[PDB]
């Protein structure tokens, strides 16, 4: 049950984004990039960039609810998965077995969805919220347990890397 440092989680990310095998990798990519849920993502939702490393959401709950999120990958990249994501589910239980094809022994979630969003807090908390902040509002403001190292500049897990890497390009689909 390994533990991760932000820029090995920023890694662990573009692996699951820049990958070409599977578009359900590339969603718990996203999971893990922006911390929404599933539903959000897959439908109902419009991902507009805000900053060089902020999303924002419209949504239906004055015209249109948004809510502006920081993010753990290039905003386009992310939106483009998303599309991607979209696509192939307009084009056409498994997913948690993927899960542990590629994560068994590094992180066990009993939901691997819950664990995705859960790092995703922290991880945006320990990289954008100001010292002191109380850690309740900033969930709330980012949505609406410690597998994770609190050192920003701790240099990435590369070990770690290459298994996952490994993993990626010979599992069976």
């Amino acid at each position: 049950n390994v533990k991760i440092n932000l820029n090995t989680y920023i890694e662990i990310i573009k692996l699951l984004l820049n990958q070409n095998r599977d578009i359900r990798l590339k969603f718990y990519g996203v999971l893990m990039a922006i911390g929404r849920r599933p539903v959000e993502v897959m439908k109902l939702s419009q991902f507009y960039i805000a900053d060089k490393n902020h999303i924002r959401m419209e949504f239906i709950a004055n015209i249109i609810n948004e809510v502006v999120f920081p993010v753990f990958a290039d905003p386009e990249l992310i939106i483009n998965s998303i599309k991607e994501i979209r696509y192939m589910e307009q084009t056409e239980y498994s997913y948690n077995r993927l899960f542990r094809q590629i994560f068994n022994n590094i992180f066990a979630p009993e939901e691997s969805v819950y664990f995705c969003r859960a790092i995703y807090c922290k991880f945006s908390y320990l990289a954008f919220a100001p010292k002191n902040m109380e850690m309740n509002y900033w969930i709330t403001k980012v949505l609406g347990n410690r597998y994770v190292l609190d050192n920003l500049n701790d240099k990435a897990d590369n070990n770690l890397l290459k298994l996952l890497n490994q993993r990626i390009y010979t599992y069976v689909r």
